[PDB]
């Protein structure tokens, strides 16, 4: 069903689902690990499904249509403590590389594709355990994409060798971010 911002399980998954308040996006849950997203002239936004608390070796298939007209982005995205990483293996993207500002730490060739390994620290900004200050982490496919499996492991692994050493895996989900544009998507994970 169409939700306003929040989070829960539907189907058998979990949902997250935020918006900074500017209008424009409709999100939906559908069957099974199906969500849609409808934006036009939006915010900033981040909705899909996925699973609550997730794992290190999980290994998630998605698929169905992303059809971004601007700024937007379809990513593995999660969170950890201990240490707090907020993370993203990005696998689509539409006018703008969400890398663009991090530090290139290096490269992993994962289900397919070559990605381009990055990070940026984020001081005092929102988390899942509240104000704080974290790294984000980026795994960015060059082969752009809307169907597929990714070995989350391969991600993690590669992170490893850079220095990042994941700790409690918090949710994890397939997420179509917006910002400040229009579009449709409808994914199913699995």
């Amino acid at each position: 069903q169409t939700i306003q911002p929040g989070t829960g399980y539907n189907n058998g998954y979990f949902y997250s689902y935020w918006n900074d308040g500017h209008g424009g996006v409709t999100y939906t849950n559908g069957p099974g690990g199906q969500f849609s997203v409808n934006w036009s002239n939006s915010g900033n936004f981040v909705g899909g499904k996925g699973w609550q608390p997730g794992t290190k070796n999980k290994v998630i298939n998605f698929s169905g249509s992303y059809n971004p007209n601007g700024n937007s982005y379809l990513s593995v995205y999660g969170w950890s403590r201990n240490p707090l990483i907020e993370y993203y293996i990005v696998e689509n993207f539409g006018t703008y590389n969400p890398s663009t500002g991090a530090t290139k730490l290096g490269e992993v060739t994962s289900d397919g594709s070559v990605y381009d390994i990055y990070r940026t620290q984020r001081v005092n900004q929102p988390s899942i355990i509240g104000t704080a200050t974290f790294y984000q982490y980026w795994s960015v496919r060059r082969n752009h994409r809307s169907s597929g499996s990714v070995n989350t492991a391969n991600h993690f692994n590669a992170w490893a060798q850079q220095g990042l050493t994941l700790g409690t895996m918090d949710y994890q989900i397939v997420a179509v971010e917006g910002y400040f544009s229009s579009g449709s998507a409808s994914i199913t994970v699995s």
